[PDB]
């Protein structure tokens, strides 16, 4: 019960995250990999260990490198595992920036607004796209060869992105669910140095109207009632998120540096 206009919306944003979404992360390569004041720090300290990830490699010919992280013993340990998770970040983020380009709506902002639409919602389409790999059962994202898995239970769903995870995958969002969920968060107004706020509010009203005739077309049944409200909440509680982990990467980049050009780019380290 989709307009045309609705329909060819959907249309080409299931066409840029197809051609920008590398699913199987094949093209995730030359990466890092973990080697074989005080209150800053304690603060640092805290920052790192809320999500504390194994990770495992499998290899083309079937063997498997499998990496546990050591425990918290006071030192640079904690850090072992941040020049990885900037690779991953930094592949992930040019994924993002090309579903972005690819959007005519996208494309027809100017040069300046792009730009800081890009900044201030990369990460938050960065974890939409992780929660499509993001396997609840086994508290594994994974991402082709590549698996990430939480360390061992109840007490982890307290850290507010795995909870977030959690609980925005078993709403079982359909793929163009995930994709209008990233174009409403990409074209929010009221990201810092937005221009034309009154143009990209009116595109961001259209993407959410779009959602919600979308599931009142296609889910019907009791279970979903309030969906479209429900994925709202869960974009609101995204972008605080974004707010908090934003914070805690500055700090530890403060004392410890490992930001990429493309993350310092994003958030807005000039190089002095």
């Amino acid at each position: 019960g989709l307009t045309e206009e609705q329909r060819m919306m959907i249309r080409e944003l299931m066409d840029a995250q197809m051609k920008t979404f590398d699913t199987t992360f094949s093209h995730f390569k030359n990466f890092r990999l973990p080697g074989v004041e005080a209150a800053k720090w304690s603060q640092v300290r805290k920052d790192l260990c809320s999500l504390k990830v194994s990770l495992q490699l499998r290899g083309e010919d079937g063997s498997v490198w499998n990496y546990k992280p050591p425990a918290d013993s006071g030192g640079k340990e904690i850090f072992s595992l941040l020049p990885h998770m900037a690779d991953m970040s930094t592949y992930m983020f040019k994924g993002i920036i090309s579903f972005a380009k690819v959007i005519s709506y996208f494309r027809d902002l100017p040069i300046e607004d792009q730009i800081s639409l890009l900044k201030g919602a990369a990460f938050e389409l960065c974890q939409l796209r992780f929660n499509t790999v993001f396997n609840a059962e086994t508290g594994t994202w994974e991402c082709g060869r590549l698996s990430y898995c939480l360390e061992d239970f109840q007490q982890l769903l307290l850290e507010p992105m795995l909870k977030f995870h959690y609980m925005l995958k078993k709403l079982q969002l359909h793929e163009e669910e995930y994709v209008l969920m990233q174009a409403i968060s990409l074209f929010s107004p009221d990201r810092p140095g937005v221009l034309q706020h009154r143009v990209v509010d009116q595109l961001q009203e259209q993407f959410a109207i779009t959602l919600k005739s979308y599931i009142e077309c296609n889910r019907p049944q009791p279970a979903h009632r309030f969906l479209f409200l429900k994925i709202m909440a869960m974009l609101t509680e995204l972008r605080s998120i974004n707010a908090q982990h934003t914070q805690r990467l500055l700090r530890i980049q403060d004392i410890h540096p490992f930001a990429t050009p493309l993350m310092q780019e994003l958030f807005g380290i000039t190089g002095s």
